[PDB]
DNA sequence: GCGATCACGT
DNA sequence: TACGTGATCGCA
């Protein structure tokens, strides 16, 4: 039983209580929230937003670091009330990102997932009350308040073994200390949102426009005819049956299209090259430009994205509507979508600073390799000295594809791709690509000793974990199928690099965000792209800010090599290059 | 609505 | 044959 509560009153502001703060639309920002359920030691209740938010009492409570709170996905309640000029504060603990540290697999994302990680079944689904997609509604007040009520006796009741297994696997600190402050961070982040020249992004999508109509209908005449082009069947029909040309690579459906094939296919045809440009041209007009200007914000001109802190199995962040983390940067063509984003503010400046080689950086640290903790105490050019070394020549005798063959190795180490995605990478014959692995191993023997002991650790574990104590548990190790077992495998190697890094960088966000109110500087916080913080200020800090955010990042942690920080500041970001 | 394909980032 | 998000199409 609980109180559906007509009015605050003071036994619903005890200095510790478990809170859910409802907002059902997926994309909470400037969304209503459409219940409230308080969980303490005086009883439960449920709180009519309208009722609550008005009231003075509530909304200090809210606000008062001192009353605690426990929750699940506070940031999305967080940024919910900032819309609504509400602060949350006290938020001491959050049952999502604990059920993320004790294990990503599990996929939890609402609490009666949660709940059953403890055999706490008496919470129902989001899914099964909000129902699903189309048919997707709030429903009627009591059949959401017992719901509510129910999440918030749920959290109530599993904060205590949550925070017993956390403090059993040593992840107490990293929730409290790392994954909790930083949630408060990309909270501000996200409302902060980044201005958009939606201007120019429609002036972008008006040239593509006129280039895709002048490719699209070259290749109606090159086709004979016209078709679907986006449509990876017909295409199919137009080159491989119509055009006669060679089928490289299958695909379950069919035959591949990919610009993997197509460009192997050039020499047969003029289509292909100008399929290629069609895919690359449509890419950003539909994904990019189309993309972007679905999700800005008309009222501010911003976009503000959501950070997926509880998502990826390795501790990266993730975001979405629209996704920050994959704007072009590797052509040109695609590279100018960051002229878009510019400072939120007049006489501000966008400020990047990247991690150079983090991965890299934290295997040379985690494997004690001496040749490569050496290769960074020397600053060198890892791909160069990685062919170098590969190669058995100095430097001078380096070619460009030497150096790019020792780049996909490095690359192929950072991500633990297979040696079959090595072979791929390099367009190379599995067997080559094996004693590429080789060589690099003889070159770098303690990486190798460290391939070998994180696979054994992760067998005779269940489990590998990242320099901040992230686990990640590998369940698969042990299958009798290769596939199965080698990824898993792969996992073992590449999780405690990719999440070392994104754990240095979280608390590089954290130390940044307490500097940065240190120094009572307006820089703000906008976006982490995996490896790089972006920031906006004034431009009369940018000078303040070159010393100061690659000092923050450099010494977020110390390793055994040198961290190493590039940055840069510009009028948009495609300039802060 | 879902699976399959493709392609973008780190 | 890292980690993802998203657009499109084709099918029921």
């Amino acid at each position: 039983a609980f109180t559906l509560a007509d009015r605050v009153t003071e036994e619903m502001l005890a200095d510790k209580a478990a809170l859910v703060v409802e907002v059902v639309e997926e994309n909470y920002h400037d969304a209503p929230i459409v219940g409230i359920a308080v969980v303490n030691e005086h009883g439960r209740f449920f709180l009519r937003p309208e009722t609550a938010l008005a009231d003075p009492q509530f909304v200090a409570w809210l606000g008062d670091e001192t009353k605690k709170k426990s929750m699940f996905d506070s940031k999305r309640a967080a940024v919910a009330l900032k819309w609504k000029g509400i602060e949350l504060c006290g938020v001491s603990f959050d049952l999502l990102l604990a059920a993320y540290l004790l294990d990503p697999a599990q996929g939890v994302d609402d609490v009666a997932a949660a709940a059953k990680m403890k055999q706490y079944e008496a919470v129902r689904p989001d899914e099964a009350v909000y129902g699903k997609g189309a048919k997707r509604a709030v429903p009627d007040e009591p059949v959401l308040a017992e719901h509510l009520v129910r999440k918030a006796a749920a959290i109530w009741a599993l904060e205590r073994p949550f925070l017993d297994e956390l403090r059993r696997n040593e992840q107490d600190r990293l929730l409290v200390e790392l994954e909790q402050p930083l949630s408060s961070i990309l909270a501000e982040m996200e409302f902060a949102g980044v201005k958009v020249d939606t201007k120019r992004l429609e002036q972008m999508g008006e040239e593509l426009a006129e280039q895709l109509r002048t490719v699209e209908q070259r290749i109606y005449e090159l086709a004979g005819q016209e078709f679907n082009i986006n449509s990876p069947k017909q295409l199919g029909v137009i080159l491989f049956e119509k055009l006669q040309l060679p089928v490289l690579k299958k695909t379950k459906t069919g035959y591949s299209t990919s610009a993997d094939v197509l460009e192997k296919l050039a020499p047969y045809h003029e289509i292909v090259e100008n399929i290629l440009h069609y895919r690359q041209l449509g890419k950003l007009q539909s994904t990019y430009i189309e993309g972007l200007l679905k999700v800005v914000r008309p009222d501010t001109k911003k976009v503000h994205t959501i950070f997926n802190q509880a998502l990826t199995q390795t501790g990266r962040l993730s975001s979405t509507e629209p996704n920050l983390q994959n704007i072009p940067i590797r052509l040109e063509e695609g590279r100018k979508i960051r002229q878009a984003f510019v400072p939120s503010e007049s006489d501000w400046l966008i400020f990047a600073a990247d991690y150079s080689q983090i991965e890299l950086r934290v295997l040379a640290h985690i494997a004690e390799d001496d040749n490569l903790m050496e290769a960074f105490r020397r600053d060198l050019d890892i791909h160069t000295k990685t062919a170098m070394d590969i190669f058995q020549v100095s430097e001078d005798e380096v070619t460009p594809n030497m150096r790019r063959q020792a780049k996909a190795v490095n690359f192929g180490i950072v991500y633990g791709i297979s040696d079959y995605g090595l072979a791929q990478n390099l367009n190379i014959s599995r067997k080559e690509a094996a004693e590429f692995i080789e060589r690099y191993f003889e070159s770098f023997p303690g990486v190798k000793r460290y391939m070998e002991n994180i696979v054994q650790e992760a067998k005779q574990k269940g489990y590998v974990t990242t320099l901040l104590h992230r686990r990640r548990y590998l369940p698969d190790i042990t299958s009798r199928n290769f596939n199965v077992r080698s990824f898993a495998e792969r996992m073992a190697m590449n999780t405690p690099i990719q999440g070392s890094a994104a754990d240095i960088i979280k608390k590089a966000m954290i130390d940044l965000n307490a500097r940065l109110k240190e120094e009572r500087l307006q820089a703000r916080l906008l976006l982490q792209v995996h490896d790089e913080l972006i920031l906006e200020a004034p431009k009369e800090e940018m000078e303040r800010l070159c010393r100061l955010v690659p000092e923050v990042m450099e010494q977020a942690v110390t390793l055994r090599v040198p961290l190493k920080v590039d940055y840069h500041y510009g009028s948009t970001w495609y300039d802060a290059k």
